Formats: structure tokens, sequence, C-alpha cells
């Protein structure tokens, strides 16, 4: 499974998402417990704009590695990109429980409240992000 996975990765890194998907599927045939292959299959679908499918695969990754702050954050992002800001909030909160020093997750939580039109909550979360990383 690991060799098919790394071939998929090489195709992903050169922007060839169709090929990445084919080789992650082959990895998952050989090892259905690869949280990494489910996650990167999600990412490949995310890059194609296929957020519905990205969410399915991130959920499978999180069944195997529920302590994946990465999968929780990208699951949030897949809802954010669809305009599903209240769903994004739930998954960003889960990412931040696992990694409370993620400036990214605090910032995107603030963005989700901003998009909901809750500016006072956006301010609170942006202030927390900027406390962690004041350079953006
Ligand atoms: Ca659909
Ligand atoms: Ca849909
Ligand atoms: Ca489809
Ligand atoms: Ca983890
Ligand atoms: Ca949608
Ligand atoms: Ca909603």
């Amino acid at each position: 499974a690991e060799a098919w996975y790394n071939l998929g990765n090489a195709y992903y890194k050169q922007g060839d998402y169709d090929e990445a998907i084919e080789y992650y599927q082959k990895a998952l045939e050989l090892d259905p417990r690869s949280a990494e292959a489910w996650y990167n299959l999600g990412n490949a679908y995310y890059k194609q704009g296929d957020y519905d499918e990205a969410i399915e695969y991130y959920q499978k990754a999180l069944e195997l590695d529920p302590r994946s702050a990465e999968a929780w954050y990208n699951l949030g992002n897949a809802y954010y990109k669809q305009g599903d800001y209240d769903e994004a909030i739930e998954y960003y909160q889960k990412a931040l429980e696992l990694d409370p020093r993620s400036a990214e997750a605090w910032y995107n939580l603030g963005n989700a409240y901003y998009k909901q039109g809750d500016y006072d909550e956006a301010i609170e979360y942006y202030q927390k992000a900027l406390e962690l990383d004041p350079r953006s």
C-alpha cells in the first residue's frame, strides 16, 4: 500500500489529481486502515472542487485517526468553501481542541463567524489568531 500511496503523492504534488485518486484507491484496496490514503484522497477531491466527496473521505480518515487535527480542519474547510459556515465552525472547534495553538484554525473560525455576520465573535477569534501569529 505504501508504494501506491507514494506514487499517488508524487502525482498530487505535480497537480495530477485524477492520477493521484487512481493510486490512492489502489493503496486503499491493499490497506483499508490507511488514514493517510483516505485523507489524501479527500484532498485530491477538494482540489477538484468536489467537496461532497472530500467530506466522505475525511470522515473515513477521522474514523481511523480521530486525533487528526488536520482532517478536522480540512473537513471544516470543505464546508466553508461551500458556504456552510455553521458546519465549518463545529469542525474548526474540534481541530482547536486537539491543537489550541493553530493560528490557522483560530483565523478560519473567525472567518466563519464573519461570514455568518457575527462580527463580535469574528473579532474574538481573529484577536486569538493574531496573539499566536501577528505577521499576516
Ligand atoms: Ca453531490
Ligand atoms: Ca452537495
Ligand atoms: Ca461525483
Ligand atoms: Ca493527531
Ligand atoms: Ca454544496
Ligand atoms: Ca448550515
